């Protein structure tokens, strides 16, 4: 099977939003809205904003998994590669076959699934604090995605899903990833190439 990508916004009005990093040489993570693409560094924090409409209910959690964005690939897991996934760089509490971590909070839990083998990261929605409007997630991407044997230069997606304490579904939006070793210049490149076009 595969895990659905339809944007929803839900009772809540959930949605995700991004910082404006620019895409000079030195940025470790920026984010294309005309491509809706993320590209960042190896195991560097990635910023994600969640925004809702409305409070959702205690225990509502949120939760993140890539699968490949092409169709003829879309039902193989996204893991991390044979050399990463042996490495030992560990935090203590994520697999080290998973791909996305995320980073600074110890109610995280990751979830091999039972019945698609595919790997998630979710966690509890926490308020904003005092003087924000919105809450961050900090993730990680744990390969690149030229990684032999991993991701093998296929483009993937993140899927974040606001759920309830069921699991229910919630809301969903999603955007795609490239990491990689220049994510300015590429998210440049990537820009110019859609323009032209
Ligand atoms: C159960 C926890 C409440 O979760 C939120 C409340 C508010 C609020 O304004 O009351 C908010 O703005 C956000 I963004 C979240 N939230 C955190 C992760 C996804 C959504
Ligand atoms: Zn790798």
């Amino acid at each position: 099977s595969v895990p659905s990508q339809k944007t929803y916004q839900g009772s809540y009005g959930f949605r995700l939003g991004f910082l404006h990093s620019g895409t000079a040489k030195s940025v470790t993570c920026t984010y294309s809205p005309a491509l809706n693409k993320l590209f960042c560094q190896l195991a560097k924090t990635c910023p994600v904003q969640l925004w809702v409409d409305s409070t959702p209910p205690p225990g509502t959690r949120v939760r993140a998994m890539a699968i490949y964005k092409q169709s003829q690939h879309m039902t193989e897991v996204v893991r991390r590669c044979p050399h990463h996934e042996r490495c030992s760089d560990s935090d203590g509490l994520a697999p080290p076959q998973h791909l996305i971590r995320v980073e600074g909070n110890l109610r995280a839990e990751y979830l091999d699934d039972r019945n698609t083998f595919r790997h998630s990261v979710v966690v509890p929605c926490e308020p904003p604090e005092v003087g924000s409007d919105c809450t961050t997630i900090h993730y990680n991407y744990m390969c690149y995605s030229s990684c032999m044997g991993g991701m093998n230069r296929r483009p993937i997606l993140t899927i974040i899903t606001l759920e309830d304490s069921s699991g229910n579904l919630l809301g969903r939006d999603s955007f795609e990833v490239r990491v990689c070793a220049c994510p300015g210049r590429d998210r440049r490149t990537e820009e110019e190439n859609l323009r032209k076009k």
